[PDB]
């Protein structure tokens, strides 16, 4: 069989009422052949992408087609925390809730997933994810390739793993409390090795890993560069040239990557040195989708220069935000010792050389941040509005992964995980990685919000999230 094209999401803008419509409901996928019950926004699985001008309001409309609650989440679009829609935003089940963005921040590829107390990662991982396009006056100077579908694609990673019926099989239990919920089946845009045919040229493609808990790392199977103009919070200062591009959960990246006529090649994600994430299929090399060319010129340039990047500021007399990530030792072993009895020695690969006790023993609690489990009635701290400061968070304790990811802001990164960030990690970014080391970011909030509606900040591995490592804070 060929492969099949690469779905791409319908790009999204507002009607005379200035109005986008999100419907969040169930209905069926197939992979491999077999049917299974996926939720999707404006469809059966994923969503669409929406598309946002800076400087420009508009309203969406959100209606929950589910029978549960739900709350809608816009990933590195900087809004008040009334319309955040961390788990405080519950939208009833058959219900509507209506949000109006006033859009300001740079172009920018974001996205769009449920936030549910507890329950984000079942969430997620049932299909729900959408995108955001935030253009604004600058981006559209530089003439980058701009056809949607065509030359300029995005490409949301994720994996999923079944039951033999053909029903995707999430469960949140002590083994993925501690590791992460993650599969034997990649998808891209939903489909199953998809190939996608662009015209000769450049090729734009936005990359969100929409993992739950696999981190990824892209390369071309024929080793051609990826060439990095943006990451979360939008362009870089210039093209950054890179052979691999590792992707933390819910990060974005977009890439330039030239196309020549008769050579068609992979874009893949090599192996990772994370806990259970190089077992089979992801102990080689993995196939993400084929790039087909077309013997038609693609137009967009890759220019010289992208955007003006600020300097960093004195860091002296900035407030310093404390923020220790834990793990309970026990469950953690636990979890790590049921990873192994499964898949053995594999479920290490790559990495350096039963009685109930009652409710203080239970896992769904396990994670904290400073010493706490998400506690939704209580925002940890109030965080200064239009200052920056500098928040430091540790992951030492334990050699888990944390992408570390905070809302209402795009940060700059001053220490990843005890090192300067890359090149093209040193613009604007909302997640950094800590991973039994401490990093240290540099972050500003431009809008309030208030303790009945506070940001969240916690790691975007989501059965880690949903089991306790997040905490709330107001801003104004
Ligand atoms: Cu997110
Ligand atoms: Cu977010
Ligand atoms: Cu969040
Ligand atoms: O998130």
């Amino acid at each position: 069989a060929e492969r099949p094209t690469l779905p791409i999401p319908d790009l999204l803008t507002t009607d005379a009422r200035n109005r986008i419509q999100l419907t969040i409901g169930a209905g069926q996928s197939t992979f491999g052949g077999k049917t299974a019950t996926t939720w999707g926004y404006n469809g059966n699985l994923l969503g669409p992408a929406v598309k946002l001008q800076r400087g420009k309001a508009v309203t969406v409309d959100i209606y929950n087609q589910l029978t549960e609650e739900t709350t809608l989440h816009w990933h590195g679009l900087e809004v008040p925390g009334e319309v955040d829609g961390g788990p405080q935003g519950i939208i009833p089940p058959g219900g509507k809730r209506s949000v109006t963005l006033n859009v300001d921040q740079p172009a920018a590829t974001c996205w769009f997933h449920p936030h549910q107390h507890g329950k984000t990662g079942r969430q997620v991982a049932m299909g729900l994810a959408g995108l955001v396009v935030i253009e604004d006056d600058e981006i559209l100077k530089l003439m980058l390739p701009k056809q949607w579908g065509i030359d300029d694609v995005p490409v949301i990673v994720q994996d999923k793993k079944f039951s033999a019926d053909g029903q995707i099989d999430y469960q949140l239990d002590v083994m993925t409390a501690a590791v992460g919920w993650f599969g034997d089946t990649l998808l891209t845009n939903g489909a199953i090795y998809p190939q996608h045919a662009a015209p000769r040229g450049w090729l734009r493609l936005r990359l969100l890993n929409g993992c739950n808990a696999r981190s990824l790392n892209f390369a071309t199977s024929d080793n051609r560069p990826l060439y990095v103009i943006a990451s979360d919070g939008g362009l870089l200062p210039e093209p950054v040239k890179v052979s691999e591009l590792p992707v933390l959960m819910g990060e974005r990246f977009e890439v330039l990557v030239e196309v020549n006529d008769n050579k068609p090649f992979d874009l893949v994600t090599l192996p990772v040195s994370q806990m259970g994430m190089a077992i089979a299929p992801f102990d080689k090399p993995h196939p993400v989708m084929r790039i087909q060319p077309i013997a038609i010129s693609a137009s967009g340039a890759l220019p010289d220069t992208l955007s003006s990047l600020p300097a960093l500021p004195s860091l002296e007399g900035l407030t310093v935000r404390k923020l220790q990530l834990s793990m309970d030792p026990m469950l953690d072993m636990m979890g790590m010792q049921m990873l192994m009895e499964k898949y053995g020695d594999q479920a290490m690969a790559g990495m350096d050389h039963h009685m109930n006790h009652g409710g203080k023993f239970d896992f769904h609690h396990a994670n904290k941040i400073n010493g706490q489990a998400f506690d939704m009635n209580k925002p940890m701290f109030a965080a200064a509005k239009g200052q920056y400061e500098r928040w430091v968070i540790s992951g030492v304790g334990d050699m888990m992964l944390h992408p570390f990811h905070i809302h209402g802001t795009q940060f700059r990164i001053l220490s990843e995980n005890g090192k300067p960030p890359a090149a093209h990690r040193a613009g604007w970014k909302d997640t950094v990685k800590v991973e039994g080391n401490v990093s240290e970011v540099l972050v500003k909030f431009n809008h309030d919000a208030p303790k009945e509606h506070a940001y969240m900040a916690h790691s975007h591995l989501l059965e880690h999230q949903d089991t306790g490592m997040m905490l709330g804070f107001t801003v104004g």
